[PDB]
């Protein structure tokens, strides 16, 4: 339903602009105005979305279809709607019967009464398809239908009869009657239930009443003398003036016809209570309130820093790489630290420093940390296969801890999320210096969601995972070294781990990370790549190429 | 940034709101009102989210993380507000400049002049840091700040000084200017303008404004005698009955402070302009309106018909069957047919004529297409794999048409969508009734998208595509049969397809679709799974099984 709701809001919205235009036009150069029912246009192009007419001028493999969550927006759309109907519904049934009750209590005029109502409407032969009604328990005019049409008028204005206030009353509310406005007026107010998913039914209602009040104006306009022009605004004026305004009704006619400002303001004068209220009283309100901001405040907020990329210095010695023709068709970054020098060797350092999501090469922490809090072990690196097939052939099967780091096995990444306490893996986090720290909500944070982490600092941290966390053991450390390797030579063995941020089929993170532990010296490095085909491999042959050249996995 | 804006909106409605409760039992039970100044907060609120600080109280292989599409959220949102904020930055300044040239315009005031103003304000001793002047460009009373809290006042109303109307308009203006309200609006209209992708900013203005004007009048009347309460009350109508009513400003206080429904009645009145208008006015807009109307039912619109089911009889004859036993734990539907007697066999008949997408069983009709149309054949019944790794293991590899149905290869399908023209395959939709016909937008429509066809359907369609479609070779017909071969016997050959509607990983569509040869009939038939585990295979198990015991597979 929220997509025919919307189709209708759209219909509607459309011909209610294309009359609010020339609403606008007819008057502003024409003194002209539309006729009203012609509203009824927008009420009917809200209910087209809703006519059914088609009007017009072996083996099992399978793959996972992403579609749009259209139950959780269609089914309370139509909640929505029947909730707020009923809501209206009573709404207007309170209205009605106080409609009811007034008409119970209508009383009816004599011949001296009578022939005021005649005076006034005879010299234009107007039907008497109306009803006149008087009573003791209103204060100014009320209109009703119930296909009568009624005026009931309160009985102290057929005392005050020598002012002309009947003359102006009853054409006024003559003319709604004239017009059937009255019953209009019910008849959108019906449907401003009926497609209350609109709120634009209750502004054209509002615009329709404003104008129907206009329409009258004309009308007695033309049914008074030129003198008495000025007479009719004041006596407009008064009827407001010198009443209580209370929208009693919402289907009937009166003077008081909006929640003006004037409405508000005449009535604390009328209400002229001269009290001075305590000053506590608002000092009360606005601490409060300041207090209740304050709960605001102890809430989700944003922080620009947080958007931020590395904003740090790098508190170590460095210098400053050029190796954009190695990255040539995929532009990016690149890290590389010498354990013997306390050295970085930084390849465009502002990019460096831009924080991504790990993708997989997050595994390696994720990974070792089972190792450490003893959740996955050597013996047992294994982990049971749920015999769900994965997004690639090489994962649908049982393995261990170097199959599943080689293959990128996310199914045994998964599980080992789930069986580390979440706040192992936190401490961690926080200990280590992992990048912005940020676990997210998702058992798998890293994999292009919530935590990201800059080159720069996802070498500071594997570098200083081996070298100084003294909260991790040596096996978990070396055992997750030795899944890792690369290639080696007679002057090093390379390790480090890829990862491709896929995202809706395109590639956003070439991430491949890494060390290197030479017979001379130890490296730390991480390369990504963001242009391009920025996928995990060209990471690893970029990373290699760099490192190589730069004497890294070369002897230098 | 559209998170920010949206959390800026909810805190701003949060405090917003308290207010209001609060505004509503102070005057409701108290008389009392909230200082204005407490909107700050309103403001302040607002501000939050954006104030940075963490307060609280290799083998390369890969797969896709379907995020939301925010880049198409926060790209519009920031683009928004930016523009928005220009637009009313201009409406400012044009206000500004207004203000700027009465300032110009402004004239001093003589000590016969002075001195009203003066015994005005002087009893209470209020402080001169006020400007008061005059003008002839003016009808009304308007403030100014400049930080000078000038009061300008018609000049002539310094010739109908014998009527109080300046003992008012001082004293309200006056009242404005003490408490600096001209400058707070005018800082809370800046704000609105920074904040401006928050509408309640504009309501708030407003219902500043409103109280604002309130706290004007308990001023005056704490500084006026009670008996002429009620000239004050006709002295604040008259201000505004006997004026044009022009926003001529945002910023300044005037006796016409909105747009009221008075305001517009009395000005027609003004200009009591009697014309008829032309009857064609009207009747060119309402038809012209009415045809734009059509215009929009010339456009898409739902039809009940459309999402329904098959809601047509069956045109040939029928048996219901009771099949609940086999589908067991996984409730759903089917339909049988037989050729020689025209007879169809239905489990669960209104739910046989439920309508669900395809899948890739509708591959059959696709590839068939490609074949008859010429565009694949059985020499070149192959396809050329673009190097890219898809769902399934099976997948990543060049494929013929019997392997590629046999494992369901969607790259192969895909190309082929491509490869042959649309219109082929709306043609042959009409001409075969291929369910809704529904062929969406997407190339692969029928892949839990778009069309969708019931088990009846299904049985009905494919019958027909081999008996009665001319418009469709008979090597088409025939090639596709072969790569459907699942078993046979010494009664016949079973043919047929799964899939699988898999969407965000969690099983929707169990098809399974297929015939029968045999050696004394030919049977048509389908399966659909909703409920259990709704499997394409488990389709194929619960399929052959009903199929066998209801003698298709045996004889009967
Ligand atoms: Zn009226
Ligand atoms: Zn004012």
């Amino acid at each position: 339903m929220a997509k025919l709701l919307i189709m209708s809001i759209v219909s509607f919205c459309f011909i209610f602009l294309l009359l609010l235009f020339f609403r606008y036009i007819l008057k502003r150069y024409f003194n002209y105005m539309l006729n009203y029912k012609v509203w009824y246009l927008t009420l009917l192009a809200g209910l087209i979305p809703f006519i059914p007419i088609k009007f017009s001028l072996i083996q099992e493999f399978a793959t996972d279809i992403h579609k749009f969550n259209w139950d959780s927006i269609d089914n309370i759309c139509t909640v929505i709607w029947i909730v707020l109907v009923i809501i209206l519904s009573f709404k207007f049934l309170k209205a009605l019967l106080y409609l009811k009750y007034l008409k119970k209590q209508s009383l009816y005029l004599n011949e001296n009464e009578k022939n005021k109502i005649d005076t006034i409407l005879f010299n234009h032969q107007y039907k008497k398809n109306i009803v006149i009604r008087k009573a003791e328990t209103i204060q100014s005019p009320i209109t009703f239908w119930y296909g009568k049409y009624i005026i009931l008028i309160p009985s102290s204005y057929f005392k005050s009869v020598i002012d002309k206030r009947l003359k102006y009353i009853i054409l006024h509310e003559y003319a709604h009657a004239k017009n059937r406005d009255t019953l209009h007026l019910i008849i959108f107010n019906i449907f401003s239930i009926i497609m209350s998913y609109n709120p634009l039914v209750h502004i054209v209602k509002r615009k329709i009443i404003h104008d129907n009040e206009v329409e009258a104006d004309r009308f007695v306009l033309n049914n008074i003398n030129k003198n008495e022009f000025k007479t009719y605004a004041e006596s407009i004026m008064d009827s407001v003036l010198n009443v209580p305004f209370f929208n009693k009704n919402i289907l009937s006619h009166s003077a008081n016809g909006k929640k003006s400002l004037l409405k508000r303001r005449l009535i604390n004068i009328k209400e002229a209570n001269l009290k001075k209220q305590s000053k506590l009283i608002l000092i009360f309100i606005c601490i409060f309130t300041f207090l209740l901001m304050v709960i605001q405040s102890q809430f989700l907020m944003g922080q620009s820093i947080t958007d931020y990329n590395y904003k740090k210095p790098l508190h170590n010695d460095y210098q400053i790489l050029d190796k954009s023709k190695i990255f040539g068709s995929n532009s990016g970054s690149f890290v590389m630290y010498s354990m013997k020098k306390d050295k970085y060797y930084i390849y465009n350092e502002k990019e460096s420093r831009k924080r991504y999501s790990p993708n997989s090469t997050y595994k390696i922490y994720l990974a070792m940390f089972g190792l450490d809090r003893h959740i996955i072990n050597d013996e047992n690196s294994r982990m049971s296969w749920n015999h769900k097939h994965y997004p690639f052939d090489a994962w649908n099967k049982e393995q261990d801890l170097n199959t599943a780091m080689q293959n990128s096995v996310n199914w045994y990444f998964e599980r080992i999320s789930d069986q580390i306490p979440k706040n192992y893996t936190a401490t961690q986090l926080k200990q280590l210096n992992y990048g912005n720290k940020n676990l997210g909500s998702y058992k798998s944070y890293w994999m292009e969601d919530s935590l990201k982490i800059s080159n720069l600092e996802q070498v500071i941290v594997f570098k200083n995972m081996m070298e100084q966390n003294n909260h991790f053991s040596k096996k978990a450390k070396n055992q997750l070294s030795s899944s890792l390797l690369i290639k080696k030579n007679e002057k090093y063995e390379l390790y480090g781990k890829t990862g491709t941020g896929i995202v809706n089929g395109k590639y956003n993170n070439g991430w491949f990370v890494g060390y290197v532990i030479t017979n001379h010296d130890k490296y730390y490095f991480a390369t990504h790549l963001s242009d391009g085909k920025p996928s995990g491999k060209n990471a690893e042959l970029i990373s290699e190429k760099i490192l190589k050249e730069m004497g890294v996995l070369n002897g230098q």
